[PDB]
């Protein structure tokens, strides 16, 4: 069948991927006791937007649920799926003559059917008539709460939808659950996005020179991903530690570069930390290797059945052990964990689902509660791991004055801290190591492939090989 | 005073630039007979947005009127200007501690932006109440390129004030139409970097490359060497294969192609908009040279004719006449050029407007103020302004010749036009492609200043693509 492709060495993505997703969604809905026979899923795609009141276009990126279901790149579309049969219909805008003049040929419905391998194509202004003729029991529309943004998903609407029975509660948890588990075809794309972003991270490490501006490396990263990967979008706003990051990379700095390209709306999210000048100091090596250790410990321990908060607390324990070894901390690490001391140095969650969104959906379905403790409350899922899930593993150690100050004021934590040693690490900066992995039947598969050991990084930055 | 700067070789932009804009706006409003004493301008800055319902951030770019007045890069702000004194107050978000996981003081923002006062956003009603203004002047009006209505500032409690939303928009638009010398320094810089990027594209292009490889290179040059985080507009190198101009242009560049790259970077929310046309393989064919030099001729004729008092639609018509003359000299057209012009035949080859205001927006504001009417003729109806030129305006000059099948076929089906076309010669230019030459210029007291600096003659272009140092001529 047909595929998405940007030529050269970019990945060919079969439109069969989205067909499989639709089938999987229907299979799930059919098992839902509340789903009436003759139901039709109705999804509305994204539309082109402009900057404020200007005619300056904003780069269009498809809505994620709609992309997952259809892979459609064009703005202004809808898509529906007959639950009982799986039949898919794409609705495309009916375009005017001036479109031929100003922005190219006007394609038939037949063109779109062939391109997207859907069962039928119609125009958007006919959607009420087409759905009416098919006489559905109910329309299943998308409405739910994203547990990372707090935003409510926007339900599809069209002229005449008021004439239909609409249910907006059933679909969201079911399509979210499908997205949580990646198909082999989806994993191929996420392997590819990780490949290109990994390569771009290597180029950044080779290119960094003291005196450069961070945004120069952000630029290089995006250029590598676009020109070699066909990755037009960054998955997220690029974080370039050491809205352009115009900090000058200084001798002695620890760099932290958190960046990931997106291919055909499939994300990647990778973080590398390394010394700006290519040589770890003793202190930098100590902190860096602590995070390397927790990174590897978590990846190693991950398998179906593991509770993700246990992995977070595993990383905490290891960080505290290493910080104690360094002399920053003293006393019982058991006692330290009881006092939540780990969250002083790692305030964010250990890692998150990744897929079509960087912070992918489904981390907190009904029945899965957020843990109200420091560190853990910032976890973007408290689920147990299962095969097919894609996660970031991103422990880090940070020296954040206001977290440190709070701990030093609190007698339950202040005891553990050696102020004379900690003083040396004020303004140390921060280390984060972020890998993308997939859960397998027995463990994980690592998607990311960048230099990680002190030896590998120093050799890479020195221009070796 | 303070300046915006991204280090290295990037331009230092004094925050005085925005203080001068605030001053000019107040001076205009003071002379406006309908403005009450004690009036206060209230502008609302943009807020951060996310992709749909996700927490994926969209890169924040300040709203243009708010930028023009304040130069503030942070989301979530408001800005107020007391008309009678010119006193400026920035309102900034009160950030929680979790943001530290550094938070700047109000004093830090006051120093950074060289405003008279800074307050937190949640205090705006209290602060304005205490200042006892007569009326709040807010922004509402119609953008004549998008058709959209400018968003009027609002805050909890604004209902307790008298609000006028009609005075400000035409006045602040008119201020934006006329660029200050400080604004011109930024536009010179954006044009310099974008011109250099266009040269790098011409130097790098190889048969067999995808167009988006060149778009990527352009963006990388502008960002890494110019600090231009944003393209000014969606960069044109596909709408066809993926539905939006923003999608990657994934056509493979072929031998014999004519390339058209329309791209321009933005620095600190000041735009550029440049188009270069050139042969993919670095050598103009006789036909390519002919079409190209026709557009070069119209480009230069217009630039040579522009000065204060010139009616912009007359420049569009002048380009039309030159295109038709040259197309006739090529044997694509035959007959009376005067007759062709009467038949609006120029619009067959150049369906768009000759050029447009440029500033903080690529298609900048103020092209159609009250009393200035859109001309309902082919080509001219697409002009983004029908104003007379005055010193301080910044315009693009972007004539082009296109061979667009359905426009040509329509002309061939029209008895009023069909005779002018020689199919025997025209047939050879089907699939020729497109030439557009787009310069950015400033209207001076007596003519123009050219901001753009790219190779333009056939020899200059061929030299650039052959890797000659820019100094070579
Ligand atoms: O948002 C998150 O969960 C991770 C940790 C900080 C950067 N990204
Ligand atoms: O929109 C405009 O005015 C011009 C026409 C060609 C592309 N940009
Ligand atoms: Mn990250
Ligand atoms: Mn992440
Ligand atoms: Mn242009
Ligand atoms: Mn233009
Ligand atoms: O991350
Ligand atoms: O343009």
């Amino acid at each position: 069948g047909p595929s998405f492709w940007l030529g050269n060495e970019t990945l060919k993505v079969p439109l069969a991927l989205f067909a499989l997703n639709r089938q999987r969604l229907c299979e799930r809905l059919r098992k839902n006791p509340a789903v009436q026979a003759g139901s039709i899923v109705v999804l509305q795609g994204g539309e082109e937007t402009q900057r404020y009141c200007t005619d300056t276009g904003v780069l269009f990126r498809q809505e994620s649920f709609f992309h997952w279901a259809f892979g459609v790149t064009e703005p202004g579309c809808y898509g529906v799926i007959d639950v009982d049969t799986g039949k898919s219909t794409l609705f495309v805008p009916r375009l005017p003559a001036s479109h031929a003049t100003w922005m190219g040929k006007i394609h038939s419905k037949e063109h779109f059917k062939e391109k997207y391998a859907v069962d039928d194509v119609q125009y958007v202004d006919e959607i009420a008539s087409v759905l009416t003729s098919q006489k559905p029991s109910v329309l299943l529309t998308l409405r739910g709460v994203n547990t990372d943004s707090g935003s409510v998903c926007r339900e599809a609407s069209f002229d005449g939808i008021s004439k239909f029975e609409v249910n907006n509660t059933i679909l969201h948890p079911e399509i979210v659950e499908c997205r949580v588990f990646k198909t082999d075809m989806e994993l191929e794309v996420l392997r590819y996005t990780n490949k290109i972003s990994s390569e771009a991270h290597r180029e950044v490490m080779k290119a960094v020179k003291v005196g450069m501006k961070e945004y120069e490396l952000e630029s290089l990263f995006e250029h590598y991903c676009y020109s070699r990967g066909g990755m037009r979008h960054s998955s997220y706003t690029c974080i370039c530690g050491s809205a352009p990051n115009d900090r000058t990379i200084q001798n002695g700095d620890m760099c932290l570069f958190d960046m990931g390209g997106e291919y055909y709306c499939f994300a990647s999210d990778i973080t590398c930390s390394f010394p700006a000048n290519g040589k770890f100091t003793a202190d930098q090596k100590a902190v860096y290797e602590a995070v390397l250790r927790s990174s590897r410990a978590v990846m190693g321990a991950m398998k179906p059945g593991v509770w993700w908060p246990d992995m977070h607390r595993l990383a905490d324990r290891i960080h505290l052990e290493e910080l104690a070894h360094m002399g920053i901390l003293s006393g019982s690490v058991d006692a330290m964990v009881q006092a939540h001391l780990g969250a002083v140095f790692m305030p964010h969650g250990l890692g998150h689902f990744l897929g079509i969104d960087v912070h992918d959906v489904g981390g907190y379905p009904e029945g899965v509660e957020r843990i109200d403790e420091p560190g853990l409350r910032s976890l973007r899922t408290a689920r147990h791991l299962q095969p097919g899930m894609v996660l970031t593993v991103e422990p880090g150690i940070y020296f954040i004055d206001h977290l440190l100050d709070e701990a030093l004021a609190d007698p339950a934590r202040a005891s553990f801290l050696n102020r004379e040693v900690l003083q040396r690490f004020r303004g140390f900066g921060r280390v984060r190591i972020e890998e993308d992995v997939v859960v397998t039947d027995s463990g994980i598969e690592l998607l990311t492939c960048v230099p990680r050991t002190v030896e590998e990084i120093e050799a890479c930055m020195a221009g070796c090989d």
